[PDB]
């Protein structure tokens, strides 16, 4: 009866994983290339490369692919996050400003680069998706709530990651 | 220099106040009636009455005005929040489900009734606004970011309310 409060925590993790899976698939549909596994997506968005490419996808006037830093993520795979990656996240923010996505949905650079608040970044991706679908500039993001499943392991990992 | 963090926290509060002001004005435009002062809006949405009315505004097929509990908020002004008010929030959620607003934006009833996460409800109001504007079912929410001002006291109250 109190362990159910523990299940609630499990449900919250599960739900979030579905929204990550949805964001993942949508970006892959837009970019025409694969993104990391749903379970590693958050860490995989930190260097801002995918977000910058997404930025080019709907606002090519503001986001130049050749101006993206570590566009192939070679620097990232070798060493880790580099301050310069921060500009990628900034190009994405600028792209969204250009197309008119209301400011309220924007995460801050630190929220994604320093992973201070990745969920805020995922929710923003979902709002951008809805806004883009509105303007007929991108396909509709999918609704995988109860369609997809994850292992116990994956849910636990997300659960404790979500906690502290 | 260390004082920088304080200005930041202040900015976050200021920003949020602007989005509350935007949500406030938009709902008033939709409902044709006044809502509480921007500084008291969050507390003023708790009984779910305004949200249910908003629900009727874009989904009259799902939300009948005559089925809203304490519609005139007479009970609310007299006594305080009452459990039945919870149904009002639920009607709003159902209204949004009916028009197809993606579930990811939905706060839980406890988030607004128990005020467990009011910002989550304001965020969803903005997502709903964008969506509705898209379907031509409502006017566009305005961008008041730097057009609206608040007292130091107000920004401060929101700041500490946002922290602890």
């Amino acid at each position: 009866a109190e362990e159910m409060d523990e299940r609630r925590r499990q449900n919250v993790a599960y739900e979030y994983l579905c929204h990550l899976e949805e964001a993942k698939r949508w970006m892959e549909a837009c970019l025409g290339e694969d993104l990391p596994p749903t379970t590693e997506l958050e860490e995989g968005l930190r260097n801002g490369v995918y977000l910058a490419k997404l930025g080019n996808f709907f606002s090519p006037k503001v986001v130049s692919l050749k101006k993206i830093y570590d566009r192939e993520q070679t620097r990232y795979k070798a060493t880790g996050l580099h301050f310069r990656h921060t500009d990628n996240v900034i190009q994405w923010l600028n792209a969204m400003d250009e197309i008119g996505l209301p400011k309220i949905f924007y995460p801050e650079t630190t929220d994604i680069y320093d992973r201070k608040n990745m969920p805020r970044c995922i929710y923003c991706i979902h709002a951008l998706s809805l806004y883009l679908f509105c303007l007929g500039l991108a396909p509709q993001i999918q609704d995988l709530y109860g369609k997809v499943d994850f292992t116990e392991e994956e849910i636990n990992n997300m659960k404790t990651e979500l906690e502290k």
